[PDB]
């Protein structure tokens, strides 16, 4: 298991524009196009991201290219952020994947807002971090995904993702 397999499980794969759990236009492996209500805006963003006239459909190769760029961007965002980088540096390789997962889903700014949870992770107070992380809109809106990420922080293993 690695970060790419992990996020492919959490996000799935869809080759036509769809709406994500918040109602926003998305494509591929959880690539957000726009928070605009306008399907035309979403198609225009898609064409710009892919570099051609897509009419809202992309190939699997194109989805995986956007996915590679998005994983790379999430990692680079962690390492440039003063609140995230020291947490990331303190963690083992499995728990690093959990942090990347959060940043992929809710952005660098959203995750840096989890001040108390980040402190607990940095101190390796895993059971306590897991409780604090669950006191969140994130957990209440996407509880099955949040539970898998939280279990990964708590245990340092991939068990939440095996048999999936
Ligand atoms: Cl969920």
């Amino acid at each position: 298991m690695n970060i790419f397999e992990m996020l492919r499980i959490d996000e799935g794969l869809r080759l036509k524009i769809y709406k994500d759990t918040e109602g926003y236009y998305t494509i591929g492996i959880g690539h957000l196009l726009t928070k605009s209500p306008s399907l035309n805006a979403a198609k225009s963003e898609l064409d710009k991201a892919i570099g051609r006239n897509t009419n809202g459909v992309i190939t699997k190769d194109e989805a995986e290219k956007l996915f590679n760029q998005d994983v790379d961007a999430a990692v680079r965002g962690i390492l440039r952020n003063a609140k995230l980088k020291p947490v990331y540096d303190s963690l083992d390789a499995v728990r690093r994947a959990a942090l990347i997962n959060m940043v992929f889903q809710m952005g660098e700014t959203g995750v840096a807002g989890f001040t108390n949870s980040l402190r607990m992770l940095q101190q390796k107070r895993w059971d306590e971090a897991a409780v604090n992380l669950a006191k969140s809109r994130w957990y209440n809106q996407t509880p099955n995904r949040a539970k898998r990420v939280i279990t990964t922080f708590r245990t340092g293993t991939w068990d939440a993702y095996k048999n999936l």
